[PDB]
């Protein structure tokens, strides 16, 4: 029965997303409102960050990581197929095309994890610092995994105005719900026959 | 489980697809069309049927279990302008019509079989229901209140308010209501202090 | 110089459709200030429903009474192109089945017009009243011009729902501005070589 | 015409296409591109632009003309989350770190060369473009100010306070601000007595 085996995948992604966010360093030691503010300002991104580059592996689909592997379909909104095609076009293609690794997507969700904009922060500036951190360590990375490129870092970060506005509509029309939940909702209405 | 209540409206699901199914000739309809058309309407049909629920109620929104919403709580949550939208453009109006089940049910199997959801095998059978629908709630309205000949276009135009109702009651704003409720889940997963022993 | 002219445009209709307004039997005898919470809630409704009958006349398009007729482009937002592929679907295409008329037409913008629920309005009662008088007519009038049809009524009464949920998306795209105001644009872009 | 200012914005239309034709290699794009790429970003351009010209004011929004636009009437014209996310998010930071007018064109350059918009034939040198402009922007934040390593990057880190900020400026109910203005020029419309005489 579908609607409550949605609520139990909401609830594992995101107590997921909650174990990596304690396992950055230096989350943990920030207030705990502070903690939350940052979760709740970036779920969606760090979600989409994540099924995008674990999508890499697919030609023309998004993989959730129960190995649901989904596709635009017929009877999608206008809405919820272009944001199929922008998490495509915008994001797994390029994050392909460069061959963009772990340890790099890694840093990436880490520096949209601390946003310093998020509102409500006892110290903004402190989400800065860390932020600087954590771009930093990236920047160094980059220069010595792969020192022919010399744009490498930059190129990654700005995929990130991206990853804001595919956030947004990811918000706006429910792509989560509808991405975990669309399966087990048709396959319980065909009990209907 | 025992702390998954309330995500058990599959209850409310499961209700819905089973008053669909007793429609004349909804069944009858390709299984895929049957799926669009119940994942197109399952909004505004249970908007219908809570807002003429309300009716008995002399005051605000009786969802379900007897469970009350006043003007205060929804007020309260910052979902104000929706709830007088209910309020005023569907359940005053269908309380001053007095509006009965048989009506209510007639508007309800026409927003069922819309011959516009996206993805239809076949929207020319599907406008052919509705037809057969329009056409006997308005044989109804005509002879049980003869005195009101423009009762069944009135019906009909609350349709476009339900429609409006209905996209708004999809908006994400809308359902993060519980401000409270969610960094207290939060929460309660990062205190959690499972991840301290590790060898 | 593009945008001065588009403000032209958008002074033109709607001094147009005011002027409709105006010739509509007693949409003058209400209060002056509830002439007005109806044009400012019927306008896309109004205009969307008549974009789309002069439409009919065109075979995937929209025509302007400029006589510009319009197009879906490469280079539109998924949001655009869906408004007009819904034009075409649920207005044009059975406005053109039908065959609906002029004075059928008509009948409809006055009962979208006439919209009790407007916010504000001194009298709503009165409002309701109007929008009664009208779509009684029209039912008399398709019950006679074609009584070989007897649902006719129903039918166009039905397309409402319809130019509800694109007048909603045409005030969210800005599908308006974009149609008039896309020709002149791109245009002057291009003395820019 | 004389009732006509105000939609006197091609000024600042004409301003913009006048600098994106001086951005090196802009023009050797196919014409089209271009178009692309300026209807694509002439919001962000904008703002980006008028949030640094108020860096030079103490508080509020210096958008043009000295025209100046303070707390207080944003707020009263019911815009006030994003008056502050623009100068919270931008504004503010732009004049902490005291952004200077080359990286201020460099980011704006960066925002104009977009490879993510819809329709481009040639993407790929839309990227190609923007790389040069990086890497150039580096290297000047480099020389100018060695000390700040972090520089560079916390540049490109606006562009997604940018982002958002500027498709928040596109909703309609931003826009059709003038309430007031609005109804008054419906009822002189109205009012209009023209069509009194008629043989
Ligand atoms: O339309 C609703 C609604 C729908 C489904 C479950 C709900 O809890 C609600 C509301 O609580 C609600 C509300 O509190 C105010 C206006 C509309 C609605
Ligand atoms: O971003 C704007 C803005 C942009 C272009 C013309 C304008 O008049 C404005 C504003 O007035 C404005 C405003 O009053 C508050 C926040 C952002 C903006």
């Amino acid at each position: 029965d579908p609607v409550t085996n949605i609520c139990q995948a909401a609830d594992k992604q995101l107590f997921t997303l909650v174990e990596w966010a304690k396992r950055i360093p230096h989350f943990s030691e920030l207030p705990l409102d502070d903690q939350v503010i940052l979760l709740r300002a970036g779920w969606n991104e760090l979600l989409i960050a994540s099924f995008s580059h674990r999508s890499i592996a697919v030609k023309d689909g998004i993989l959730l990581a129960t190995g649901l592997h989904v596709h635009r379909n017929s009877a999608h909104s206008a809405g919820v197929g272009a944001i199929f095609d922008r998490v495509l076009t915008e994001l797994v293609s390029k994050m392909r095309d460069m061959q963009m690794d772990k340890t790099e997507l890694g840093c990436l969700r880490a520096i949209v994890l601390f946003n310093p904009d998020s509102k409500g922060l006892s110290n903004p500036a402190e989400v800065e610092a860390l932020r600087e951190k954590v771009y930093a360590s990236l920047e160094a990375y980059c220069k010595h995994k792969y020192p022919e490129q010399p744009g490498r870092f930059a190129k990654l970060l700005l995929r990130l105005p991206a990853l804001r506005s595919i956030g947004l509509k990811c918000l706006e029309h429910l792509f989560f719900f509808k991405l975990i939940g669309d399966t087990p909702i048709d396959t319980f209405l065909m009990e209907m026959l």
